[PDB]
């Protein structure tokens, strides 16, 4: 099995209430030890493919999305909905809040993808591991 | 233009004779400052896509490939030949030496991809950059 080293590491540091984010190419991710840059070029890797992969390696209770996704990227939102269990809660917050959450005290990592479609950003809150 | 921060930073330090490698998922890359892990899952990203991207950002004079790629992965060899110029030398060395070169003194970065097809590894040698 092939997995990202930095992602597997971060997932192992993750417990109840901890956050892990997946982001598009333009999300202003703070430059620190949480930042995990997987971007290769435009749309590689895709946000959706990285999300599908991470979800196989995690127990999630809540996800956070930009309110703006509903209007500006309904295809992404639909792709996300189709991927997650129908029991996990989806909370919509302002995109400006999604940016603050990049620096959340419980944020255990910020994954950067090559995705270029707007508001392809998510935050994943762990259940009890 | 979307770009990897690590790859971009490594290339900024690359001069004549310096090496940069792109590798498949199972290649034993030493866990140091040179390790740039882009692997997501099986065959994502593909070796050939990462190679294509990097060659746009770099001027190369030679490449190193495993002798083993001729028999064991001829389609990858053909894909590499299609990507590189005719005025760049291809040198075949044993895979064991490809592994050694991950620690070469002039190695400026080891990129790991999600590639699963065997011997999908390369080392790129820089020309004069200024
Ligand atoms: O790329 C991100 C968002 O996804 C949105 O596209 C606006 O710019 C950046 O904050
Ligand atoms: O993945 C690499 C090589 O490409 C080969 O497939 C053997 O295993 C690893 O050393």
């Amino acid at each position: 099995a092939v997995l990202n080293e930095h992602i597997s590491k971060a997932i192992a540091t993750i417990g109840h209430f901890d956050l892990l984010t997946i982001n598009d190419a333009g999300m202003p991710i703070p430059n620190d030890h949480r930042r995990i840059d997987l971007a290769v070029t435009k749309n590689l890797p895709r946000f959706i493919d990285v999300l599908a992969t991470v979800l196989e390696e995690m127990e999630i209770q809540k996800i956070y999305l930009a309110e703006e996704i509903k209007e500006h990227n309904p295809t992404q939102l639909q792709q996300i909905k189709q991927l997650i269990s129908s029991e996990i809660e989806i909370i919509f917050i302002p995109h400006e809040e999604m940016k603050s959450n990049l620096a959340h005290p419980l944020n255990k990592g910020n994954i950067r993808t090559g995705e270029t479609t707007p508001y392809s950003n998510i935050a994943l809150e762990s259940n009890v591991t």
